[PDB]
């Protein structure tokens, strides 16, 4: 029997206003579901998931083997040594049935001066052929900005949440060089679907992706209505419910340290579901050189041991640790 999660559904309209305490009260609710399962749902957050959702699936349906070598990145095209983040994650027909598109800050140009340095974790974009996709890498561009501005205002929240200054978390989350990332993940309807896609958990409950927290400072996750995620407490995994209206949101591992383990990054899987659906997370991340001195709010003075750690530092080790751990999606 698999009980399931309670996942909030929070009203985050005050956190783009001006009435403080309405501010607060959002606040409160994000702090209790950060120290109960870890997720909650932000309703009434303003985004066009509608066009968001049909766009996508217009590129998913309609981009050809040829587009996707050009898109690869190097774990699929040794042409490729500058994309490993950005680009098309390509899915193996028989063997694995996942695919992806990942794009970056669209700020990043060959003049951009992280660019010039060659700074690890920065790359410039990548796109399909205009005349192929017409409007699909404006509305991309749009829609980075868009969830960036969502994501503002839930760090104002998660701020206010601790104790903190609204700005706290937010000032370093600048348009010029955050490295967040959108992730535009099909999942396909396959029969048969490949078993080699299928992963067994120690529970005997089939997975697509396994147990991992997630590299990021919060993770802000759009899906489609098909039932897919499981967070562990401990009693053992719990259904979360989907809701193709809101986002899904939750703390990664980043947050989990500044904050002492105060806020977990929860443990979380994907079950195996044969059926069609989108999975469209955006990673909020820092800047390269971003750095936040730990503190303890379990502590009157707040004091942490812990050290401060470089978000750039972070993030390149992380997400080698989760492909690693996890596999090469
Ligand atoms: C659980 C979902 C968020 C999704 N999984 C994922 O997106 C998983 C686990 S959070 N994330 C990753 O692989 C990290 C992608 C990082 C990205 N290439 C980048 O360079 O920034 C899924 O549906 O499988
Ligand atoms: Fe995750």
């Amino acid at each position: 029997s698999v009980s399931k999660a309670n996942v909030p559904k929070i009203d985050v309209s005050p956190l783009f206003g001006d009435d403080q305490a309405a501010k607060m009260r959002v606040a409160q609710q994000i702090d209790a579901a950060s120290r109960d399962t870890g997720f909650f749902y932000a309703v009434n957050h303003g985004i066009n998931v509608q066009r968001l959702s049909q766009k996508t699936k217009e590129f998913h349906m309609s981009i050809t083997p040829e587009e996707k070598w050009d898109l690869a990145i190097r774990a699929y095209n040794k042409e490729h040594q500058d994309q490993v983040r950005a680009g098309y994650y390509l899915s193996i027909p028989g063997k694995k049935a996942v695919e992806s598109f990942c794009y970056l800050n669209p700020n990043f140009t060959p003049d951009h001066p992280r660019i010039q340095a060659k700074t690890p974790t920065h790359e410039v974009n990548v796109w399909p052929d205009e005349t192929k996709h017409p409007g699909f890498q404006d509305f991309a561009e749009q829609y980075y900005w868009d969830v960036f501005g969502l994501s503002s205002a839930l760090l104002k929240g998660y701020a206010l949440a601790l104790g903190k200054e609204e700005n706290f978390f937010a000032r370093h989350f600048k348009p010029d060089d955050t490295l967040a990332s959108v992730v535009l993940i099909r999942y396909p309807y396959l029969d048969p679907y490949p078993e080699a896609a299928i992963k067994t958990a120690a529970d005997g409950t089939k997975l697509s992706f396994e147990w991992h927290e997630d590299v990021s400072l919060i993770t802000v996750l759009y899906q489609s209505n098909v039932q897919n995620l499981q967070v562990e407490t401990a009693a053992g995994y719990q259904d979360i419910e989907a809701d193709d209206t809101g986002y899904l949101i939750n703390c990664g591992s980043y947050m989990a340290h500044l904050t002492n383990n105060y806020y977990k990054a929860p443990i979380h899987r994907v079950k195996w579901v044969n059926a069609e659906r989108q999975s469209l997370p955006f990673f909020v991340n820092l800047g390269y050189d971003s750095v936040i001195d730990p503190f303890d709010p379990r502590e009157p003075n707040g004091k942490s041991d812990r050290e401060p750690l470089s978000y750039g530092d972070y993030l390149q080790n992380g997400l080698v640790s989760l492909i690693n751990k996890n596999g090469q999606t």
